[PDB]
């Protein structure tokens, strides 16, 4: 009687540790979810295939309402394993199960995979460098969301990078880009006008990390806010004051304008 | 004529992914490095008995100063695998060598792994409220560095948290612990006496992350400063406001005191 939170990885189901395939071949039940994050290079089918077991695919509702319902009765008396796109903790709410799998008496262990988080040290930004967080959400109705205008601007007077997660509809199936993310902070910046986020803004988008040829691409917004970047997940990053070393590799690798290797000390 | 930077996870030698075993058990040449971390979990040893291949260490100077040279000649003929702890180009100066693989005409790609910037989510601190990171050095000669208390001060100015590395001695194998670094810490109170940290102090010790075992503990400085977090690495981090649900996993699952639901929210 036990329940694993598995990370299943960034892009397809390798991306899962060896530590989290073994003990998922071992458990009892599977339980996955894939509404927290996209895995654009694999399918049900693979991971089932790889772990050799048949994987309940659970919605949102199942998780947030009814994990104590569906999953921890099975973990009483079986080995139960929930797994997740990326680090099952990282920008999700899964961290509260937890607290729910104590209270019914269930023993819980977390394996970690790669995560988005730590995967934007391939933008060659520092990853020390990043500061507070974000989300991109779409606007709802008369609701639009604007927070994350803030964080990036306080990141920026500090001369931090800011990561900005990026919306996700997986039931509407739903994957919002670094253009639209691009779109809508012109748009706060126009009702704000704080001089945080515009055409001559330097941005950095990266694009479906985990597989073999991500999409790394840095450059201003005016240049990149039309640019096709390939399909999604996408995470969208405004670095703050750059190092030289930073700046040499977003010109080298992500193809930025050689004229920001002249960095303002 | 192939690069490939792949990363080893947090622990143990199954904290790579399937996707970096099975890549460098195609490669002909295996490099790791184990200088900017330590698998504390596993030996070299048992990590190549795992890839099924001869691995060469190289130290820090082998790669910042020689990489070209020691490295970069055979992956222009061959398939060659370079191996660190946790997720490849965390580490500062590592995302700057894949420039001087383009430089070569050496194409690279990076195998993701589990890294401790996204594995502290196991905390329960919210990952979007971390701020900028630092590192804890032990102070030596006339040489006594504080910065690292300035990042605390900044970020939990701005109610974010405080991710802190503690030093290590990769070569003579010493690791600081938690203790260490909170003694550390009081006495750069002692000095600049900001109120950044002292005896009434929420922190956070996360230790052998990656581990099915791993040391979870929260609670103020005067209680947790002689309190045995197990066997190194240990991370420190210093919370800044929480939101009641950190507190809540904190307290069931850390094992914090009930009083930071009342005087840290
Ligand atoms: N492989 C990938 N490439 C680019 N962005 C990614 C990504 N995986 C996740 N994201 C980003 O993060 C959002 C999901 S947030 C959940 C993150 C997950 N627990 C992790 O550890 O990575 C997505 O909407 C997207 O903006
Ligand atoms: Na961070």
């Amino acid at each position: 009687m036990v329940l694993y939170f598995i990370g299943m990885g960034l892009y397809d189901e390798r991306d899962i540790t060896v530590k989290g395939l073994e003990i998922a071949k071992k458990c009892d039940y599977v339980f996955a979810e894939f509404y927290t994050s996209l895995m654009a290079g694999t399918t049900l089918g693979r991971i089932q295939k790889l772990i050799g077991k048949e994987i309940r695919v659970l919605s949102r509702e199942d998780v947030e309402l009814n994990f104590e319902n569906i999953v921890l009765p099975l973990a009483k008396e079986n080995d139960v394993a929930f797994l997740t796109p990326g680090d099952p903790l990282v920008a999700t709410t899964h961290a509260e199960l937890r607290i729910r799998a104590k209270r019914a008496g269930v023993e819980s262990y977390v394996i970690h995979a790669p995560s988005i988080y730590s995967a934007v040290g391939i933008t060659g930004l520092h990853i020390y460098k990043f500061g507070k967080s974000a989300t991109v959400a779409y606007p709802e109705g008369n609701w639009f969301p604007t927070s994350y205008y803030d964080v990036i601007k306080e990141n920026a007077e500090r001369g931090l990078h800011t990561l900005l997660f990026l919306d996700i509809k997986a039931e509407k199936r739903m994957y919002m880009t670094a253009n639209e993310a691009m779109e809508l902070l012109l748009k706060v910046e126009d009702m704000k006008k704080g001089g945080v986020f515009t055409d001559d803004t330097l941005v950095v988008v990266l694009a479906r990390a985990g597989s073999l040829n991500p999409t790394i691409r840095a450059g201003y917004v005016k240049d990149l806010i039309r640019e096709d970047f390939g399909d999604p997940p996408h995470i969208l990053i405004v670095p703050g004051k750059l190092h030289i070393v930073e700046a040499e590799y977003l010109v080298e690798i992500a193809g930025a304008p050689r004229e920001i290797l002249r960095v303002n000390v």
